[PDB]
């Protein structure tokens, strides 16, 4: 396409020199204290997904896109995060979360607990618990919030509150007899009982909260949507019970109630907007379900009221799922939506006292190549046909996953399919049920007080140690001590 | 494997708080002036490549691998660089090196010219040349060196001294008639003539220097190692004839003469170690050819004589050819070999005066992931088998290229083959003759003075401006005016 | 030009539909309490002036410019403000200030008093004083700050603390002895003595604080910089004196001191960076003198301490000087600089508890136009030459001012002149020493709590009344009324 | 600090029956707060300003029966530093309940009976700063 302004060297020079001046002003560091702390987590947002979703974002504005700036791009400080679990080389959603929430690396498949546990053997839990930064914030006075698009007892959000030996123990319904009978209690149970004054909780998981076979508020006619608690416990009610009566506690289940609440009025909030995982944003109901930006806006309004500050984890957690499904147009629109939410937060707070980290737990085997010309749709085709099998190919290609498609001994001629569809699954090399995670590092975008402390190549479990220090919470208290 | 020390949460807590202590000390920025600037370019060294190579270095020491620190991993300041070309969303090795060496972004396939130059069109070069940091540093009075493992007129180093409308014009042999008509000389010519006192040149490409059909000094029988020049010019000899009279000038071609040189006592070196590209470090002749770290060290020793400092450019540029061949084992080893060069360079210069920026031009469609357990070999296999055709797969997989191996509509059973061999090509999604570049972002690593200025998610063309500012060369001399 | 995307109707429809989608969501009105209040005041930044300024900001980035968004362009709520003074159809710098700061229109020439007072007559200042929103806000226990690129006692910042029957009475040197004997105080004396705890005061006007003939600290070889107080008073030392017992006061005078500051250690700041008016942004000493954005940042960094909130007045006051001189490139660069400063104010505060308001006191007779093509430089020429005298002309043109040039009965052919130059005076219709104000309306831009209350075409006095209601300060404070 | 649902020395009946004191209400509204007594500062009377316990006897953990500690409740001295962490003025007695078991006293260095008591090993004076 070649924009006309970009053929002028003065353009590229002027631009780089402006960039330089800013980097010269960034030498005055922010050594304030983090009153508030916010962490964004694109589940599965590796470095390649960041780029592809920057392109996507701008392309939704009829710009070439590669020139575009994400909201996460504007963060002054970036670093790289080594993401392997003690258990495995190519890590998982949960043990990574124990790293970047609890400050301790752990075995795959285990939340809230250290490496001294094995997965699914349950007596190995006690004495091997590590508490998260969300627990550190609450014990410090702050308000704590969790916002996600996955089940609020899924792998990423659990390690903010739970301590399980298996990520799969959503309720007692999916536990084995042994773990139950050995005393262990489900993630959905631990959401309500480990920290009982979690100010904001928003996401999915309505069906893990209600007594078995109880109908759903949204879908009566759906059986798989029905309750699963073998406890017979109404955990929505167990929740309302654990909050004082002279404080306003609201439980909502749809968008309309969400955009109806008065934030200066409510004290505790539980929004459970689907039985399990929430909608893809391409798939959402503008009526019944809210967006992630909507959840995050209201969440910060409630949590802003605490004068001690607050801590808010936000999981753009459905990015992982679009990739696992091999449906990249889903993964990428999911990531753009978590960027819209990042934008919102920066508008509702101030760089001067709020430390914001955007990062990923791990990455996927999502690539895009093919020498595509400037501005070529990210879901478009590489510019000419294969050197080998003489058929065209997509710019996006996966390393493994369900896109593998050899229609009769040869690979699909994607010219008369719709690669531009929402549920198109780009080809991969190894067919599988699901696409796997990637071992490559992920970036760490930091803004606000003490953000520069996230530098270089670090281990993933360094991430919450930085934040805890900046907000004078947790184990190290030096950034507030007069001894510093 | 799950190492024992790593089961104690004290272990990780102690490590992060170690890392936290280091991070606080970096609050004392290094505001010195860059006496010397050394830039390590790894042709095609994507984020995923760096991580995979970090593991391999550690696995060559029989450590688990994932917990290793490459030499480049020890740089304090990491950033993400946006790689796209004005022309091409997925860029090439030429127009990116215009950007990270001249600070201007260009069209794919051109070097040292603005985007107002159209590829292969010679009459569009005049008036659109843009000079390089290597030029800016000669003009400030420094020693300038180029040390690559590709040809010394390959697209990457050629952007440092040349201004050419097609990466492909190696000699005048490879130039169309009307391009010679119109007047613009080949690259090999420009290497000798544009900047006629380059202090160190070293790498491949010897055949491009000698006139057509002239037996190579090393490969006397080989017919493709003969010179290519219709010029008739002996450019090794022209290189000698430009240099000042009472200064000692040397031209080497085998590894032995390199180490016999006494650096304290040579002023102008030219080492041409192969008729074309130097061979992969795995096929390196201990006898006839030096390694990157051997070329680098001898180079630095000749350059630190100049009291005004030196700019060195080092390209570990067979990383790109590695991935392009699908031979992940080649490219990873190149990457590690370039890391060894980074350590050598570090122990021959001081941080207090030497800004060392390490980055890449672009990435590749190289991924790894298979849920491989901790310590797994990087070239090894994924633990359990494909859900869709029950065959095994390698943890390393490509998005395209020559690893696509269907053996009858079924995809090759790799339990049958040596998936750990050097020239083994991991499988790909789309069969192409050559694996393609990836359009995602690449890391920048920086240590030494002003290194904290390479900080965010920035355009690729930003890099040489930081370097030129740090060093008080080129356009913005502001780091050296009276302004402390 | 004609960018490639703008040829496609989907582009313009997608664009509108997202502009509309945002417009809907803005229906959930922000009714919070303005903890902090920030007012940005572009002196002379009329409506024509901010269209040209938005071109300029984007043209700096090598864009065509017209599609660029300023920072204030991003505020949700726009209004038109009727600027007329009470004895002047085309208003002045000071009497408007009485309106948009004190909520009361007044006569041209007078700060901080009502329309009862006649100019240069002190014996009508007696008992005709109106207080400003700075006073009202301080009176409710907020920190308050003034940050300007004119003198800190110029016409516009003097409406926040002074009640002076003549905007010329900068110090007592400039006052007729007839008024000194009626017993009035110069604005500079009034700064330090009326509201004695203003937390930040930043700008020009240093020479009015030191005693007469006193050699100046920055430009000492020069006597138009020397002290002017006949009082013999040292109001920098007088300023340090009225501060509470255990509080840190500074007084800084150069840019190095401004960024050395630790805003966790400075309760009262005073910063006087030039003897008189500060240097145009395009002329400024990178080293001795701070930009407007630099001053706004550490001003907010200090005032963020106070837990009750703060009020801050920011005046980009040198746009008026730029137009008055006919030098559009200075006036437009001053406007862009204040925009930068408006962007900074957005990242250091949050729109949930901060109402910020961007406006101008009045406009100028600055126009621009001549069927220029798209992307044409704002300081460039119309495409065709005058069909009458066959000579080029500049897109930017003035109603009056020093721009008028006739070289021997002949209007100046301008291809022969550097009309892009930082001091070029684009041609006018009536020559004058200084170009004049405009009597047209000026926009208001408001973001944050109760910002939607600045809504239509209102009188100019109505502005601080909305700011005061929303921050629960001053005379009407039913927005906090436990109901 | 507990309602009438709690039962004395039955720890697991604390959660959900805490009631907060006027001292807490006052700090929550921004007032400075102080507690000056001549008894120990974790004695019955002042403790109701900050603590919520099921037995007044639980001055430090050294006095707590283990199943109380097992069920997680913290001793009153602990709660004095942790519950409201900005009590402006705390004056009175109870120095021994603030330091780890057997640290001699700053004032009576040769008293058996005056050594620290904390099995937490904690220095609650530093905890407090
Ligand atoms: C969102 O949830 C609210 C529940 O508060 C729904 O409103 C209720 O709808 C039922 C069905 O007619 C009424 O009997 C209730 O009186 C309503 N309550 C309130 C507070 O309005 C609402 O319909 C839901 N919206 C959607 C789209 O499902
Ligand atoms: C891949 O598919 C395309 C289209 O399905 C094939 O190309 C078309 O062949 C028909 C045959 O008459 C033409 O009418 C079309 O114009 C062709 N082009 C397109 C874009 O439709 C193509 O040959 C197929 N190639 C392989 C290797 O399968
Ligand atoms: C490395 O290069 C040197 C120089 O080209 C080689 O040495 C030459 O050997 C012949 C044999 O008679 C002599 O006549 C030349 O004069 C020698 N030159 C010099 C400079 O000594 C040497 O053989 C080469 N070694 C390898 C391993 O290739
Ligand atoms: C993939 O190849 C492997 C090895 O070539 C097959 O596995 C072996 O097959 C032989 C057949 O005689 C058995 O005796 C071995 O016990 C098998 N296992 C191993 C570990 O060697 C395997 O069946 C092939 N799978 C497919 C789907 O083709
Ligand atoms: C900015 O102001 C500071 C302080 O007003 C100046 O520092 C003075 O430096 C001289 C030496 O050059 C000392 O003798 C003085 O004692 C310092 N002043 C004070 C008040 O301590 C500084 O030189 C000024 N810088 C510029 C660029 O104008
Ligand atoms: C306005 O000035 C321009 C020059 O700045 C005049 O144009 C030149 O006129 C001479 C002869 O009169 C020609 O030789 C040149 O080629 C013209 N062009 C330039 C760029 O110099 C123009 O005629 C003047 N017009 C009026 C009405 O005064
Ligand atoms: C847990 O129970 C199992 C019974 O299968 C036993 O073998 C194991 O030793 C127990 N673990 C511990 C830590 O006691
Ligand atoms: C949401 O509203 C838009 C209005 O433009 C409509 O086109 C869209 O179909 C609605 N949502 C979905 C999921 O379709
Ligand atoms: C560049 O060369 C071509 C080759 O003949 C010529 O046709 C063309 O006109 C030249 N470019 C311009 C701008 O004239
Ligand atoms: C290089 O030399 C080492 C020992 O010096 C030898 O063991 C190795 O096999 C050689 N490698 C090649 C590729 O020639
Ligand atoms: C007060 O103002 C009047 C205006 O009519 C003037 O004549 C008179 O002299 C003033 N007062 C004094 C004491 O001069
Ligand atoms: C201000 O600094 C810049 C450095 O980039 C320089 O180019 C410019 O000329 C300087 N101008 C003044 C007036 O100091
Ligand atoms: C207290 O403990 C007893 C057994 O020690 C238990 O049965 C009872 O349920 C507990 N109380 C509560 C309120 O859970
Ligand atoms: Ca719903
Ligand atoms: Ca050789
Ligand atoms: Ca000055
Ligand atoms: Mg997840
Ligand atoms: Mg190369
Ligand atoms: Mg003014
Ligand atoms: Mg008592
Ligand atoms: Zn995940
Ligand atoms: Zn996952
Ligand atoms: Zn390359
Ligand atoms: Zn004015
Ligand atoms: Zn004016």
């Amino acid at each position: 396409l070649v924009p006309e302004k970009e053929k002028d060297p003065k353009y590229w020079r002027d631009q780089a020199q402006e960039t330089l001046k800013y980097a010269l002003e960034l030498q005055k560091l922010n050594t304030n204290v983090a009153k508030n702390v916010i962490m964004f987590l694109g589940d599965g947002m590796g470095v390649s997904t960041v780029t592809a979703a920057r392109i996507l974002k701008g392309q939704l504005h009829h710009n070439p896109g590669e020139e575009t700036r994400l909201e996460m791009d504007k963060f002054p400080f970036v670093a790289l995060s080594k993401t392997y679990n003690t258990n495995a080389q190519v890590p998982d959603s949960a043990g990574t979360a124990t790293a970047y929430l609890c400050g301790v690396k752990a075995n795959e498949g285990t939340v809230g607990v250290s490496a001294a546990t094995e997965r699914s053997r349950c007596n190995t839990t006690q004495g091997n618990e590590v508490t998260s930064i969300l627990r550190w914030a609450k014990d410090a006075g702050k308000s704590v919030g969790i916002v996600t698009t996955t089940r609020v007892n899924h792998a990423t959000p659990s390690a903010a509150y739970a301590h399980s030996a298996d990520r799969d123990w959503y309720s007692d319904n999916e536990m084995p007899p042994e773990a139950l009978s050995q005393g262990c209690k489900d993630i959905a149970y631990q959401l309500m009982h480990n920290i009982r004054d979690i100010d904001v909780i928003m996401g999915g998981g309505r069906k893990y909260m209600y007594p078995k076979n109880k109908t759903d508020v949204e879908y009566e006619s759906d059986e798989k949507a029905r309750g699963t608690r073998l406890d017979g416990l109404d955990l929505v009610d167990t929740w309302k019970s654990f909050k004082p009566r002279y404080k306003h506690s609201h439980f909502i289940w749809n968008r309309t109630e969400l955009l109806t609440l008065d934030p200066h009025n409510v004290d505790y909030l539980l929004g459970l907007f689907e039985p399990g995982d929430m909608q893809y944003e391409l798939n959402r109901n503008n009526v019944t379900d809210p967006s992630l930006s909507e959840m995050v806006v209201v969440a910060i309004q409630i949590l802003r009221k605490n004068p001690k500050g607050f801590f808010l984890l936000v999981e753009g957690g459905r990015i992982d799922h679009g990739h696992h499904e091999g449906k990249a147009k889903q993964a990428l629109h999911e990531a753009v939506e978590m960027d819209r939410a990042i934008g919102q937060a920066g508008s509702l707070t101030s760089s001067e006292d709020t430390l914001t980290v955007v990062t990923a737990d791990h990455s996927h085997v999502f690539t895009f190549g093919g020498y595509t010309p400037r501005g070529n749709s990210i879901f478009g085709l590489a510019p000419m046909l294969s050197d080998t099998d003489k058929k065209p190919f997509t710019a996006i290609l996966y390393g493994n996953g369900p896109g593998y498609k050899v229609v009769g001994g040869e690979r699909e001629n994607v010219s008369m399919v719709d690669y531009a569809h929402n549920n198109y699954q780009a080809q991969s090399a190894v067919p599988l049920r699901h696409e796997t995670h990637g071992g490559e590092d992920v970036a760490v975008f930091s803004k606000g007080p003490m953000a520069h402390l996230l530098h270089g190549v670090h281990e993933q479990n360094y991430v919450p140690h930085v934040m805890a220090y900046a907000a004078c919470i947790g184990a190290n208290l030096g950034h507030c001590a007069p001894a510093a």
